[PDB]
């Protein structure tokens, strides 16, 4: 039969069975060479059955072609088997960060925070750990190291990009009385001097938000992020990190310095 | 910043910032007037941090772009919301009937029916309702049943392509008798006499396999579909068909006749 009738009978398009006949799928019975007509046969009605018996489960053209031809091999279909279930978590994830999207759109006429998942590779810090009575003492105490450090070891390179951050290690979020370890990351090693040690941070996947403006609201940061595990089933696993990217040391304007909280999660 | 430290600072590639300048969603700080280079700066940092954040929940760039400049328009979300709702859904089939796939292929390690879900549209029928003490006898019957019909009536047209099929109007099948009906497809009505009538039949979603051969194994293709439609939870809301294609009328061998079976089936 002529192409526009069997494409009535398949029900599907002219360019279909071009296309199929042009990458070497359903080859016709029968192509006159004068004119160049296609003339099918009820020989493709059985092999086109399959084809898209085949591409409703969503397998893709290239494996189909190594199917119909390569019939012992059906690991395929495992390969397959392990995708789908990957595509049902994310898009069972993305439903619900979707759901917590509009939950908390709901009261909040605008919003300020926004989560985002990320990678944080390992690293070599020198760092300091102690115990504060509150943040003001800490903010002015930190300068001491940087000028002390670079003192006792001559030559010591940061990295690029700079990496310097705070470790909150008490496992309640307090105001006072905090357990807080500094860090500051270098490319090698060295000797440690007193309290001044050298260590390895390893490598994380931790949620991330960005909180602009002064320090005396980064409480309220902190609020949104422990909302966040709760609310879409995630559980904290680590001690919290914060890192300064902009501050008194580049601007003047304390309203307009930026910092980065992270809680390394997990999927569970 | 140049284009380099700011990728390191991201952690995404030049060619994602140069699309990003291109469509106009990132557009640099500075721009050099003679080289061309690009330069960046911290809220370019906290703006693509809420870039990735909504390209999470699996946006494309355009509503990306009328999210981030434009007005709420809140109603793109939650329709986003029913395109994952759908979506799960879809998935939640496909991981099913591929699943229905391997607890078939190996018992046998060969596979002599494949299932595919299609739309029958509506038409135009000549019909007959009768019982049958024999399914033989039916088809010896068949003749005088087209025989009565082409002598009475002026302009009889078949269809392009050919639509003759046979109703079981069974619930559990019996060898003893079958309440079946006879059904040819025209283009138009007109007026009823004796045992046939004309009648519309609406379109319908059905399940369908191809079945070669004799119709003496007819019935390993249904035990085959009453699994199908009971393990991958779809439901049969009327009488099958079975529309005949090629046999002894436009061939010769019975073991290259060809056949289709169908089962009306909706989503439950
Ligand atoms: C060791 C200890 C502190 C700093 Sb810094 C800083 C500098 C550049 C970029 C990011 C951070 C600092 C502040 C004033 C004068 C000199 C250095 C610093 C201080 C307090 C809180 C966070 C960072 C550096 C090394
Ligand atoms: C009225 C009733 C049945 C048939 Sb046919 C047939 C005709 C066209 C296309 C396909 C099938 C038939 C049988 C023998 C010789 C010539 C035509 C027919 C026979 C058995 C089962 C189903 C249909 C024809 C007219």
């Amino acid at each position: 039969s002529q192409i526009g009738l069997f494409s009535k009978i398949c029900r599907v398009t002219i360019k279909t069975l071009h296309y199929y006949n042009k990458i070497g799928l359903l080859v016709p019975a029968y192509i006159n060479p004068d004119n160049g007509y296609r003339f099918y046969t009820s020989d493709q009605l059985m092999k086109f059955h399959q084809i898209a018996s085949l591409r409703q489960l969503g397998f893709t053209i290239t494996e189909i072609v190594t199917l119909t031809q390569d019939e012992n091999s059906c690991h395929i279909i495992e390969r397959r088997r392990l995708e789908i279930q990957k595509q049902i978590r994310d898009m069972a994830d993305m439903l619900s960060r979707i759901n917590h999207y509009l939950q908390h759109k709901k009261k909040e006429r605008i919003m300020l925070y926004q989560a985002a998942l990320k990678e944080i590779p390992e690293c070599i810090v020198y760092s300091k750990r102690f115990i504060v009575p509150d943040f003001s003492s800490y903010i002015k105490l930190i300068p001491p190291i940087g000028q002390e450090v670079m003192k006792a070891n001559p030559g010591l390179t940061l990295t690029t990009p700079a990496y310097c951050f705070t470790l909150y290690h008490d496992k309640e979020y307090k105001e006072k009385n905090m357990d807080v370890e500094f860090c500051e990351a270098v490319n090698d090693f060295g000797k440690n001097e007193g309290n001044i040690i050298f260590q390895v941070i390893p490598a994380i996947t931790a949620v991330t938000v960005i909180h602009k403006g002064p320090y005396d609201s980064l409480r309220n940061a902190y609020i949104y992020l422990m909302q966040w595990v709760e609310d879409n089933g995630y559980l904290l696993t680590n001690s919290p990190r914060e890192s300064y990217i902009d501050g008194i040391w580049n601007k003047q304007d304390s309203a307009e310095w930026m910092t980065e909280i992270q809680f390394p999660v997990e999927k569970v």
